[PDB]
């Protein structure tokens, strides 16, 4: 087979681990405070902790940017260098950044085949199929037969981002979108959707669960990544408690970075959940 490269952006939260095992690597999209200070959105975990402590404690909430149309030519023309034959480029929903269309425009200027996907998610949900797209490409499957099998899995729903948030008042101010109310949305169609508040995380964990049940039998299958956005008890809580109605063959637990935090607000915790 052909050496194809996979490419997701940092709004993936992609685990850390991942980047070698199923070789993804991830492009940074951009913080920019009020101040003017922009800073890159690196899967760093060091990084990512020290940012956490920097939107809690400050002044305002930051805006955040796609990469620009010379950030992917640069990561293109660099996997060329590396002696890949093409790059398969996941981003998150087109409708809730320019990341795609701008991931679409640098690949037309390029040598290298580019081919990118609007996975129509964002965060732990996105490294989903980019791992299963890594497994096919392992076991022989061409690129066409990659994008038509995703294409599948997307139809059937197959690749969930559901989760709650803290303080509501981060997506308000972020545009896509009481004491311990906590507020819970999931991605439909590419767009975030709030479908329910109640009060405390326990109550959250089950709601984030019973939505999953609505078209996932208990006992089906999963495979999952726990997101979190400096609340790592909270996310374990959550993958506990959904062990318990279904079959986890596999499970990990990633922090959400700069940019999906900056949206999200700390204390935020979900689950990216692939229906094998
Ligand atoms: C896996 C479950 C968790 C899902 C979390 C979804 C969070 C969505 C928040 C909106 C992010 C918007 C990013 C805009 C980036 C840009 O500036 O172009």
């Amino acid at each position: 087979h052909m050496k194809v490269k996979i490419l997701v952006d940092s709004t993936a939260d992609v685990p850390f681990s991942w980047m070698e095992k199923y070789d993804i690597d991830s492009i940074p999209l951009y913080v920019v405070w009020e101040d003017g200070r922009s800073e890159p959105d690196e899967r760093e975990p060091e990084e990512i902790m020290n940012f956490y402590k920097r939107i809690r404690e400050a002044g305002s909430v930051p805006k955040t940017s796609q990469p620009s149309v010379e950030d992917f030519k640069k990561r293109y023309l660099k996997y060329k260098e590396e002696d890949y034959d093409v790059v398969l480029v996941l981003t998150l929903s087109s409708k809730l950044s320019g990341t795609y269309n701008s991931a679409v425009l640098a690949s037309k200027e390029v040598d290298i085949p580019v081919y990118v996907v609007d996975t129509l998610l964002a965060s732990g949900a996105i490294p989903l199929p980019a791992r299963v797209a890594r497994e096919m490409l392992e076991n022989g499957a061409t690129i066409e037969e990659v994008l038509k099998k995703l294409d599948e899995r997307m139809k059937n729903k197959d690749f969930k981002a559901i989760f709650y948030v803290s303080n509501f008042d981060y997506l308000v101010k972020g545009g896509r979108v009481l004491l311990k109310i906590r507020v819970c949305l999931h991605i439909e169609n590419g767009e975030l959707i709030p479908y329910r508040k109640v009060r405390g995380d326990k109550k959250a964990i089950e709601a984030l669960i019973e939505k999953l049940r609505e078209d996932t039998p208990e006992g089906s299958k999963l495979r999952v990544i726990g997101v979190h956005a400096d609340n790592e008890a909270g996310v374990v809580e959550l993958l506990n408690t959904l062990r318990k109605s279904y079959e986890v063959v596999d499970e990990i637990i990633s922090p959400m970075g700069k940019v999906i935090t900056t949206h999200v607000g700390p204390g935020t915790v979900g689950f990216g959940i692939e229906v094998l």
